[PDB]
């Protein structure tokens, strides 16, 4: 669905971008990969984060979980020193904990749906304290309900960013009210980005985006 706010994330395999076109096409935000695991660090992420902002997209970072490598404390410090960080100032997003099916490994990376909303609770709840912040988990409706056993327990705490391709609307998990982003295609064009693009639609006006960069609202 590409109407209403649109934006779009990225990672170090959409190489160079020119983040003035990014936004002449229109995006009005970005999430932009920062870290994964205990000691993953994209490459792209510095001059992303630092041309997004100056091309005015409202952009945040996201931390690819690794749920097995070591606990939730530990990965959301290590976001929050890492490109996670937060501050009000009209252009940055609070942080995203992307949270998915294993690449190596166990799809639920070896721990139980108890240990797992342990998992989640703990990156939350250490990021809040950094950030002050509630995450934004970004997921798949079937690996949260796999992994999670159909948790209700972040409803109220976490804005919800669905992964969801090639559907007229997502599929929204029962412990989610609504969705707050939509990933609704991993193959989309925008300028100044070379090559398939994840194209993302947010649940709102542009004064509510605002609103969550800003944290008041
Ligand atoms: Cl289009
Ligand atoms: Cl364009
Ligand atoms: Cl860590
Ligand atoms: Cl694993
Ligand atoms: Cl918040
Ligand atoms: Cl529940
Ligand atoms: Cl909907
Ligand atoms: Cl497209």
């Amino acid at each position: 669905d590409t109407s209403g706010v649109q934006g779009i994330d990225v990672s170090h395999w959409q190489g160079s971008i020119n983040w003035s076109s990014v936004k002449s096409a229109g995006m009005s935000f970005a999430y932009i990969k920062a870290t994964e695991g205990t000691n993953y660090k994209d490459d792209r992420f510095s001059a992303n984060y630092t041309n997004a902002y100056n091309a005015g997209i409202i952009r945040g970072a996201y931390h690819f979980a690794r749920p097995n490598a070591s606990s939730g404390t530990a990965q959301a410090d290590y976001f929050a020193s890492n490109g996670g960080g937060w501050s009000r100032d009209n252009r940055t997003l609070p942080g995203v904990l992307d949270i998915e099916h294993n690449p190596s490994g166990a799809m639920c990376y070896g721990l139980s749906t108890t240990q797992m909303r342990t998992w989640i609770n703990d990156f939350h709840a250490r990021y809040k304290a950094r950030t002050t912040r509630d995450v934004v988990i970004y997921t798949t409706a079937s690996w949260w309900n796999t992994c999670t056993g159909s948790w209700n327990g972040m409803a109220a705490k976490s804005p919800f960013w669905v992964a969801h391709w090639g559907v007229s609307a997502p599929t929204v998990p029962s412990g989610f009210p609504t969705w707050t982003f939509w990933q609704y295609s991993a193959t989309g064009r925008v300028g100044g980005v070379s090559g398939d693009v994840d194209r993302n639609k947010f649940n709102g006006s542009a004064a509510r985006l605002l609103a969550l960069a800003n944290n008041t609202a």
